[PDB]
Protein backbone atom coordinates (compact mmCIF):
# COMPACT_ATOMS: atom_id res chain seq x y z
CA UNK A 1 0.00 0.00 0.00
CA UNK A 2 2.14 2.34 -1.27
CA UNK A 3 4.15 1.21 -4.69
CA UNK A 4 1.67 2.55 -7.00
CA UNK A 5 3.55 6.04 -6.58
CA UNK A 6 6.26 4.00 -8.95
CA UNK A 7 3.59 5.16 -11.74
CA UNK A 8 3.11 8.72 -10.21
CA UNK A 9 7.18 8.90 -10.27
CA UNK A 10 6.89 8.62 -14.10
CA UNK A 11 4.77 11.66 -14.62
CA UNK A 12 6.58 13.79 -12.12
CA UNK A 13 10.03 12.92 -13.97
CA UNK A 14 8.87 14.68 -16.90
CA UNK A 15 6.59 17.17 -15.08
CA UNK A 16 8.27 20.09 -14.01
CA UNK A 17 11.51 19.23 -15.76
CA UNK A 18 9.84 20.62 -18.36
CA UNK A 19 8.66 23.55 -16.78
CA UNK A 20 11.59 24.68 -14.98
CA UNK A 21 13.25 24.45 -18.20
CA UNK A 22 10.47 26.42 -19.66
CA UNK A 23 10.20 28.84 -17.26
CA UNK A 24 14.14 28.77 -16.17
CA UNK A 25 14.86 29.96 -19.57
CA UNK A 26 11.69 31.64 -20.36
Amino acid sequence: YGDTWAGVEAIIRILQQLLFIHFRIG
